[PDB]
């Protein structure tokens, strides 16, 4: 299902809120072996 501020929660929350929590979690995914 759809919530009503859903649309609201991919660019009306803050851009900052997706930048390393983004990518921090593919931080063990791929584990950068280095």
């Amino acid at each position: 299902s759809v919530s009503e501020i859903q649309l609201l929660h991919n660019l009306g929350a803050h851009l900052n809120e997706l930048e390393r929590v983004e990518w921090l979690r593919k931080k063990l995914q791929d584990v950068h072996n280095f």
